[PDB]
């Protein structure tokens, strides 16, 4: 339909080319089930990530209309301070006219130096947007620019090419067999129920329910510290001199693999894709981190399981369909 190929960087991040302003000034962002904030660096910011990105010149937009309006997203590592513009976004190869988006004036510290992109792309809810501005995928929606009120993420494995966010639309030749549908129980991040975690038939964690959250910008399979503690264990994992949780590469062979139940359906995640290869090494895919909300522990199900499940996010419906990626 409409697609937005995305770039695989080392399986770690996911982002693509948008463009902002008459003509197009271009930008990479993250595309982010976890966020609903659009923003980009701007002329206007002088911070360290500042000087290495791509930024966006007001000037030189013919659409470009101003707003008196401030916003300040924290991130899980970056945050960013600045004023809330309105201009045209090519994404996905629509024209989205009238879209509020965030021009940077800080973006402190240096973790945002280092990332490949320039900005982020939010796709969950508008209830958790900072200064409440429309997401995306909302204004594409309100405006009638799509014709189903859903989009498609595929993200490839190994660095390779093919990654897509589908908007508008799905496409059967991503997976196989039929999609299961799973409800979204809080609407602010794709969140839903996980019944529980087993390996070889035993509920090694969440034995009675837990909550997570699809989550296209978290890298690794995350949860609360102490279950994945379990987890680490029962896969063999151990901390080593520099605090890396490292898995010997032999494991991938015999090791079983680890099955989330959803919504009464099974889906395992085998030990190739929750085993990562920096191919001198290998390490655990499950990172702890405790992420307090009034749902109490979130798991993160990130890119290493998104991999295996091409993922639908249905807005019409509230529900996040899967299916294996074929």
């Amino acid at each position: 339909v409409d697609e937005q190929p995305l770039e695989n960087y080392l399986d770690m991040e996911y982002f693509g080319t948008i463009g902002i302003g008459t003509p197009a000034q271009d930008f990479t962002v993250v595309f982010d089930t976890g966020s609903s904030n659009l923003w980009v660096p701007s002329v206007y910011c002088s911070s360290l990530a500042c000087t290495n990105h791509n930024r966006f010149n007001p000037e030189d937009s013919s659409t470009y209309q101003s707003t008196s309006e401030t916003v300040s997203i924290t991130y899980g590592t970056g945050s960013m301070t600045g004023i809330l513009g309105y201009d045209t976004v090519q994404v996905g190869g629509i024209s989205d006219t009238n879209q509020i988006f965030g021009l940077s004036e800080t973006e402190p510290g240096s973790f945002l130096y280092y990332a490949p992109f320039d900005g982020i792309l939010g796709l969950a809810y508008p209830s958790i947007s900072s200064s409440g501005a429309t997401p995306v995928f909302d204004n594409i929606w309100n405006q009638g620019l799509v014709s189903q009120d859903l989009f498609s993420v595929y993200l490839s494995a190994d660095d390779q090419s093919g990654s897509v966010v589908i908007f508008g639309g799905i496409d059967s030749s991503y997976y196989t067999g039929s999609l299961n549908w799973v409800p979204v129980t809080v609407e602010g991040y794709w969140q839903i129920t996980v019944d529980s975690i087993t390996m070889n038939g035993e509920a090694i964690a969440c034995a009675e329910g837990c909550q997570a959250i699809v989550d296209t910008g978290t890298s690794l399979l995350t949860g609360p510290t102490s279950p994945i503690a379990n987890i680490q264990s029962d896969i063999g994992a151990s901390e080593n001199s520099d605090g890396d949780m490292v898995v010997s590469c032999s494991a991938i062979s015999s090791l079983p693999d680890i099955v989330f139940t959803i919504n009464g359906v099974q889906y395992p995640v085998p030990p190739s894709a929750y085993i990562l290869q920096s191919e001198g090494s290998c390490i655990s895919g499950f990172q702890g981190m405790n992420l307090p909300t009034e749902s109490g522990e979130l798991w993160i199900l990130g890119d290493v399981f998104i991999r295996q499940y091409f993922t639908v996010f249905d807005r019409a419906n509230n529900q996040v369909g899967l299916a294996p990626v074929a």
